[PDB]
């Protein structure tokens, strides 16, 4: 009851409506994206520096690294919200790559509504160091957005973009979108 048609605005880039949200996928470097929130896929200690998290932490800067460790030594966090540092965003949300991906995405969406944010950019959460399977990750990300729309929760959020390091993972996301199209 929610999905539009899959189309391609540029070479290797794909989009479809899910209710009121435009869902987009593309392969590339997530550290040169602009969005209200950029998501980092990290460890349960919020200090992973390998793969996409290496790139995010080095570009964001030592003040963001400091924010992560400061917050990690206060309570048991499922995820952590920091400033964007020298990334082009208002906040970074650091999620645990090994956690349930649907749950992690649902939390990001809810935190973005709380701040009246309109745009989100995320990696293929959990497919790096955590070694979750790409089609299970794609299914979980898109399911989280469907549930958020079904509940009438999308108000400020208008665009959700997955920027994916490996082209082979981009191909898996495309196939999952085609399976759902209306
Ligand atoms: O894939 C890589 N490095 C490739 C370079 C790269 C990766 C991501 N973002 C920018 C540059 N390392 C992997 C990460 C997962 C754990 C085992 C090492
Ligand atoms: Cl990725
Ligand atoms: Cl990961």
């Amino acid at each position: 009851m929610f999905y539009g048609t899959v189309s391609s605005p540029d070479s290797g880039v794909y989009e479809m409506k899910i209710g009121s949200i435009i869902f987009q996928v593309a392969s590339g470097d997530i550290t040169k994206e602009e969005a209200d929130v950029i998501v980092n896929s990290t460890s349960n200690s919020f200090n992973l520096k390998a793969g996409v998290s290496k790139a995010i932490l080095e570009c964001a800067g030592q003040n963001v690294e400091r924010e992560c460790s400061q917050q990690a030594q206060q309570r048991k966090n499922d995820y952590i919200i920091t400033g964007g540092g020298f990334l082009r965003c208002k906040n970074i949300i650091h999620v645990i790559g090994g956690n349930d991906v649907k749950s992690s995405v649902s939390s990001v969406l809810q935190e973005c509504e709380k701040k009246n944010y309109s745009s989100i950019c995320l990696p293929a959460i959990g497919t790096g160091n955590a070694k979750q399977h790409p089609d299970k990750v794609a299914e979980a990300i898109i399911d989280a957005i469907e549930d958020f729309v079904q509940k009438g929760s999308a108000q400020s959020v208008k665009k959700v973009k997955v920027v994916i390091f490996l082209p082979q993972v981009l191909d898996v996301f495309y196939a999952n979108m085609k399976k759902r199209e209306g």
